[PDB]
């Protein structure tokens, strides 16, 4: 669903995530919560273009790529954190041509350059763990 859908989220992303895509993420960290991770993946259980991992327990948010079965080098430097315990945040992913562009509660949070260079290839929103979403819009 887009309202209140429950997690573990699986949302197929229609014509594959073209340039341009937006995905709205609205959700909220409990507080007893430890991470939750939103993964842009090449179908069930196959490479995941982007991982963004907020771990609560050091307050980071963690980026990377899971692909041909290893992970990449993390990426970890923001500005600001908006996933601490007991807050509601509002997402904002856009899929560039060299890079995603992430937004988090109106505020630039990171880009990540694609390393899937085909990121068209993208057709499926994962998110999982500890993390109430209010709206998801794929
Ligand atoms: C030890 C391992 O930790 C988790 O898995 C994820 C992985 O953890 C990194 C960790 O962030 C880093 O400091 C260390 O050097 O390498 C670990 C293993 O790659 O980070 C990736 C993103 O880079 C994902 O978040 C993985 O989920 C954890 O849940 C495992 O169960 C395991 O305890």
């Amino acid at each position: 669903p887009t309202f209140n859908p429950p997690v573990p989220y699986f949302g197929r992303l229609q014509g594959g995530l073209t340039a341009r895509r937006t995905i709205i993420i609205k959700g909220y960290v409990p507080p007893t919560g430890k991470s939750f991770a939103i993964n842009f993946k090449v179908g069930s259980s196959g490479d995941i273009a982007l991982h963004i991992n907020p771990r609560m327990g050091n307050g980071t948010v963690v980026r990377n790529s899971l692909l041909n079965g290893s992970w990449g080098s993390e990426e970890k430097k923001i500005t600001h954190n908006p996933f601490g315990p007991g807050q509601f945040f509002d997402l904002s992913i856009r899929c560039g041509l060299d890079r995603f562009k992430v937004y988090a509660n109106g505020q630039h949070l990171f880009d990540f350059a694609h390393r899937l260079s085909a990121f068209q290839r993208v057709d499926t929103l994962e998110i999982q763990g500890d993390v109430t979403l209010s709206y998801v819009q794929i």
